[PDB]
């Protein structure tokens, strides 16, 4: 596609799917432009939002961005670079803790041309493919930046059971 | 082990015959399907998922055509899926003006499998679709009919019949 | 990820069939042209020299029921190398879980390669990727439904055996 | 529950990347993966064939084989894996610079629950998907072990022209 958008709970390899794609059009000697959010810890920028990268990313082939969820304008960030002619990747969650739909990221999957959605293995059953995120840690901030320290992806029934 | 799948995409991209492929492969198992329109296999058609009642709690497999008609379709999964249902759901992300329909959304991010398919751009016949153009002037989002009133179209498609 | 030649594989009753008439309607409903080639445009032969020249006509050409056709790679090629996009539609494996090498063949110059699952018609409870035959019968070739097969997962696969 | 799942396509396609994707999801789960290479615990080995990693494999809950067409046996493995219950996951070429198949591969994909032919960018014009892979060097060795050196991927037409020479 022009704007291709993967999603899925946490430690479904999202990044690495991103990274995959990337590196196919790299080895095809096509310039690509790594957008990551400042909090999170192969880059090209670090930013808060979308705006503060400017137009460096118009003498790019592709336009990765990892952790979609986190800025808030990358709906229309990436409808302008898709607009453009650009190869336009995404990984993001598309659901936070509480199961509640990241809008931005939903506004993105009616623009995407290539939606997929990652799942990872459920961490308390282990039996099971797991396309929540269960947050391990008190905390009512929706966005908490960590890892396995602070969340752990889940299948269906295990999120039920863990919110009683 | 109560599921939801959610098949989405524009127009013309054969979600419905993905939707019947699946019931079929369930129905060759000798699992119960109870199928739900926008008005054992059964049959019901209806305005809303309230209207059909417990009868779908008799049945293993759920499926829900047009999704984005029914305003309470994320509930009427998120229910039946946690009894232990399967339940998919065929229906559009995007409305012709390319906004989502917010039910859906809140759906990809309950889900356990998401998959967009494409059409086939119906203006150029060369590129791949994934957006809905409606051809006749009316202003209501909700309006029922095929190519007599819908084609799909690719990215830059859209673009250009928007502006004419 | 689509391409000039799409092959669909998987047990029967995965719905490989129903696959590719999906997406023959959608090519169909940007009016491109599609011929339809069944075994013994619509036209039913056993091999598919048979079909002649008629499938240049057309842009997409479908074929349905690949295993049965031992020329199937060489037309597929052929066709594809003219610019047609073609999709096929078959068994992968017969059922003693051995391949049809004609297939097995035409994985390797795809574009585009999706294996379908059926549901276990035995346990009812798991995906199932492989075909066991009910019916006492040693020829490779036999065409029939549920009456003669069913698909089952792995374990059950080897249970029935 | 075993299965075989199979990640098949030409070079640089990430095949590999995809494995180790699957198999770091069932790492964070705590299941115990073992990845075998051609010549939570997460084993690894290096072998020419597979009956040369014995019986440790029987201990993990994911094996993987990365480059499976380099191994003459990978199919048998895979079965006597996953009807022990194993997760099995093959990264492998299904075709040579040739476009012949991988035979070994060919059988392997129907024993599979699951097939995944991923693509390439199409390193010659660079815009299409690739799903084939060109020799650059002469050689007819049908084992070359390379990378970039030695092998590009291409699309259906540019495989077709590069070959006319
Ligand atoms: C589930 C989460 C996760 N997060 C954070 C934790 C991680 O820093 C990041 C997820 O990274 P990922 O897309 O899995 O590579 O987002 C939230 O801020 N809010 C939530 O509700
Ligand atoms: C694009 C559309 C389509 N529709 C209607 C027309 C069709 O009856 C139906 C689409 O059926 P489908 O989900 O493609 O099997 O949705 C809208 O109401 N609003 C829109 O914005
Ligand atoms: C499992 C089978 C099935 N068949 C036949 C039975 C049906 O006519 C057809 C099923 O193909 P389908 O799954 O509908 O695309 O193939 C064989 O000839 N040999 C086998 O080993
Ligand atoms: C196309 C090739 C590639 N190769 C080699 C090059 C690499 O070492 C390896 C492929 O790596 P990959 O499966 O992409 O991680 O196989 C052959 O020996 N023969 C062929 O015909
Ligand atoms: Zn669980
Ligand atoms: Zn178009
Ligand atoms: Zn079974
Ligand atoms: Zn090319």
């Amino acid at each position: 596609g022009r704007i291709e958008l993967i999603i899925g709970p946490m430690f479904a390899g999202k990044t690495t799917e991103l990274m995959r794609r990337v590196q196919r059009h790299k080895h095809a000697q096509r310039s690509c432009y790594i957008i990551k959010y400042t909090g999170d810890t192969t880059a090209n920028v670090s930013v808060s939002n979308l705006h503060d990268v400017g137009d460096e990313w118009r003498k790019y082939d592709v336009i990765a961005v990892d952790e979609g969820q986190f800025f808030p304008d990358v709906a229309a960030f990436c409808s302008k670079a898709a607009d453009s002619g650009k190869v336009v990747i995404v990984s993001a969650l598309d659901a936070d803790y509480l199961q509640e739909p990241f809008e931005e990221i939903c506004l993105l999957v009616s623009r995407a041309d290539s939606v997929v959605k990652l799942s990872a293995v459920c961490m308390e059953c282990h039996n099971r493919k797991a396309s929540f995120t269960y947050r391990t840690v008190k905390s009512d901030e929706r966005k908490l930046v960590g890892g396995s320290d602070m969340y752990m992806s889940v299948c269906r029934s295990c999120y039920e059971t863990k919110r009683n």
